């Protein structure tokens, strides 16, 4: 018995996004996983950070700062209960699946708000424990994305540009920052021009992948051990790691390109 | 100069914040050079950031199989979008300059600003598939990002723990603003604002107001022209085969997204050439 | 092996007579064993505006930008925008260049005008030592294929609009010959909008017939550059002894070099 | 005095002499109490390409599109793209139009060429019934202000490039006079990049001095339309009795109406009694 959380950000039960969530629950339950869901639209989830997220005494109500107040409110246990219930599902869960359509080169607004309200300091990150040292380093996360546009548009030579660049702020900035090991994303391009027989293959392919999802290699992010983790050094890359990397042709990752070339499909394929 | 309009979009809840100070300073400086200033303070408006069926107030084409792209476009052309959307679309049409003032939240825009883009930037109004990037509806307008961060600038340098800030800005500046046609100006990046002493904050404000006096004369950031690509479904919107041949031997790529497996031009998304 | 031809087309619509004239030219030329390459400017979404974005490297002086100086530096160090370079390579390869366009406001359409401005850079297409009949493209031939809505009487000597030879002069001499091209007799299709479908098909067949022997035609007469003093101190004026030889003739040399006298009949329309 | 002027400028750079000449013109005109409206085509990011996107309503025949027919229908039913309409309103208001541009390949720059093509629609700017001196703009005056890289000797009667009168003809007659404008003597500023700094200052002062009395100047001579038979059966040819009156003269009427004879000295550069 391991547990999985499936976060879904689509309003319509008639959608392929909903079909992909149902197929994931089917396949996982049948291998004996426990499955919990957050269907954000069906919950009427509130995505706006406000003062109403703290139900106790504010430290300084004349000069409100969400970072400081939310962290205090987590440690004394008076966060809004809608936030707390989501934090408990995450703690229980070993695997987290995010199922959403790509909207304006990012996550939908309602999923963005979920991250903002649920991933509070101390719970999901500290400045002492970032990246591969973060609270969620026992857990794995995977993005399941659908697009309206075709995969050629998001290739190296496409009108929109490299999909690896677009995924970087989400997979590194949000998921890995908090400690998750991030698996290869499930990219379903141009789903609205796909005939019915091909959609059935894609669903079967998804279910087949989930049977051994735990055994997969994760994506490569630069270990935090390559950097000086303190305020006086500037969180800069160590002088001896800069010397080792000077004469290599490739950079480390999409964000740590170091003025050089980006390793092919850094954010899409494991090494 | 006179007869020109500016829209200032603000995504912060608190009137005591530096983000609010930066909005007030921008309106002051712009009004004094004879601009008309219209505001969208998204928290003060109680703006609704969730796409739903309630955004269309008329007859749905197919209520059994609802698709937001198809329905929203129909609703725009027959003029029965929710009036909260229409009022924002009118400010955009009137405006020559658009300023986005927000704090960086999880390496992106706040959820409420993200929702504004989703509900207001409808097909036909803000983009068509026939008119993308530098051919888009908003090519007569200019946009600028004004961002504040909690972490210091060294953390977002080439060798910082978080990585290149140019990568982080790319999906917003290219994906959203340039896609719709905007000429995108150099972002105003105010790093580690909460750990800045009081006299330095005053300089930053004065620096912002000084820049806005001649904002219309600035060169925009470099994006790959759409003329380098075959813009139709059969070619895949790929870069033209003879432009791929001319670029094969160059050491640098074109932009952050069009790196072409090569090196990224220094500060492509932060400084104009 | 054989020879190459470039066809530049400036019309948006595939259902137009201009598009039919391009297809007919490619058909006829390919069948005589030419290699045929195209620049359909509207289908390419070609960008016709000169800007700084045309230089992709370091500008020499970004505070005081001058397109002539910067574009020439950028050509010699090889960091022009690749859309410009790809067009320059088709021109280098090409022996014959055909320009197919409708007359718009007594000139070329804006998109073709922009093509000239962005592609015909200094050093590549002209120097200063090498103007007119000494220019880089003196081994190549060019022809204008023009359509009008108005009839040919309107552009005759006594027409409301005036001599068509005057209208063609800035394009054929100012742009094409300046860079070295030998310029062939233009293909003028007057009043195409009142022509029935059977007559349009004859005009196309007439065009294809002309292209079978296009290389053997004599070019239009422009004044040789050898009649002028080619340096800054003399003002690039016509030599004093050539002014003396021409003083007592009744006709001038060309439309631009009329010399205050009569213009040779159809100087810009017919070869001698 | 209580009159309006439009200044069309076609240069990208604010550091240019073309920009200086526009600023000097606005200064001098405003000081004599003119209202001055501008079209800075590069600062507007003006779109110079005619397309179907210029008509925002229903096309008459989308299977066989013709820009002349459709644009004229779209003008009369009022669904032209608003970028076109805004420029047409400045022209309607304006009594004097000044075109400030550098000579590029013996003509106007591409962006100004496109402005003519998109803004000067049938019915608004010309009909086939009302051409030349009977056209819609016969109450207005227009003047060209041109700068060249080459020296004036090169564009003299005996210069390598040939007569400047011939080069100006398709623009001043073909575009401006065709629509009805009275055309004033062009302001020709030769070899501007090799002029010393004190001489550039004189040229500017000379320009400002000329604009003080610009309304009182005589226009250039074009052949009146009353000399021709204006109908399809006659071929719009010059009347048989006017050909008889001109048979004995040594000079022609204009650069385009040379009639196989000599061209009046500086027909397109200097006015006549
Ligand atoms: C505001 C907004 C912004 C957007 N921005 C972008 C962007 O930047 N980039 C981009 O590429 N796209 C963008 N999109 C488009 C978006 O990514 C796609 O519309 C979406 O991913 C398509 O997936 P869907 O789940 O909504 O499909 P649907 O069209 O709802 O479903 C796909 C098809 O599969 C069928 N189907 C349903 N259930 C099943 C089943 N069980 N088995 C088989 N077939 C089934 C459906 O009926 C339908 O025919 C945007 C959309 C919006 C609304
Ligand atoms: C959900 C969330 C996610 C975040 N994610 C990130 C992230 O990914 N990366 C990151 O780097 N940061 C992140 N942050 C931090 C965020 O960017 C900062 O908290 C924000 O930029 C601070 O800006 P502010 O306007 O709120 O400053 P405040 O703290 O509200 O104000 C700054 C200072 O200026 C003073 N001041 C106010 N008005 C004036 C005035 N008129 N003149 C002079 N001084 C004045 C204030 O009193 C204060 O001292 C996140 C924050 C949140 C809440
Ligand atoms: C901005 C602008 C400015 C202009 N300025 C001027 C000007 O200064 N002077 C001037 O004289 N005119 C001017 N015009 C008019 C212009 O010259 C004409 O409209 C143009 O020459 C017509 O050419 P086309 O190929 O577009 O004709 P179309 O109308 O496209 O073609 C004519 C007919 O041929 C048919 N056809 C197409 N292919 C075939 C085929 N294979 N076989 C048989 N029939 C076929 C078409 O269906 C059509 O009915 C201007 C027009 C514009 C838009
Ligand atoms: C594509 C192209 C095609 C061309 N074709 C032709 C052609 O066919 N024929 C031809 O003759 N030329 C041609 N040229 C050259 C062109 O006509 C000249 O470059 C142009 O006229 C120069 O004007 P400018 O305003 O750009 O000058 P600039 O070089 O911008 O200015 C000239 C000088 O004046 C100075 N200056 C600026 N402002 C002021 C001020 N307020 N007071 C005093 N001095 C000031 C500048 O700093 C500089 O020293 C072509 C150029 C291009 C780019």
């Amino acid at each position: 018995g391991r547990r999985a959380l499936i976060v879904l950000a689509h309003s319509e039960r008639t959608s392929f996004n909903y079909a992909m969530k149902e197929a994931a629950a089917a396949a996982l339950k049948k291998k004996g996983w426990e499955v919990v869901e957050s269907d954000l639209y069906a919950m009427n989830f509130n995505p706006i950070i406000s003062r109403k997220d703290i139900t106790g005494k504010l430290k300084d109500p004349a000069n409100f700062q969400y970072p400081a107040e939310s962290v205090l409110a987590y440690k004394e246990g008076h966060l809004s209960p809608d936030i707390v219930a989501e934090q408990k599902k995450l703690e229980a869960a070993d695997l987290v699946i995010f199922q959403f359509p790509l909207q304006w080169f990012g996550v939908p607004a309602i999923l963005k708000g979920w991250f903002e309200r649920v991933f509070i300091g101390e719970f999901a990150y500290t400045y002492a424990a970032m990246y591969d040292k973060g609270p969620f380093r026992s857990k794995k996360a995977v993005l399941s994305i659908t697009t309206g546009g075709s995969g050629s548009m998001y290739s190296l030579q496409g009108i929109h540009g490299d999909m690896n660049v677009i995924l970087w702020p989400i997979q590194s900035g949000i998921l890995h920052f908090c400690g998750f090991q991030v698996l290869e994303p499930q990219l379903t391009y141009s789903i609205g021009h796909t005939p019915a027989d091909a959609r059935i293959q894609i669903l079967e392919g998804w279910k087949k992948r989930l049977e051994n999802i735990w055994d997969e290699t994760p994506l490569y992010f630069a270990p935090s051990s390559l950097f000086d983790l303190n305020f006086q050094a500037g969180f800069l890359m160590k002088k001896e790691v800069q010397d080792e990397e000077k004469n290599k042709k490739f950079g480390l990752s999409v964000g740590h390109h170091l003025g050089k070339s980006i390793p092919t499909d850094n954010q899409i394929k494991a090494r």
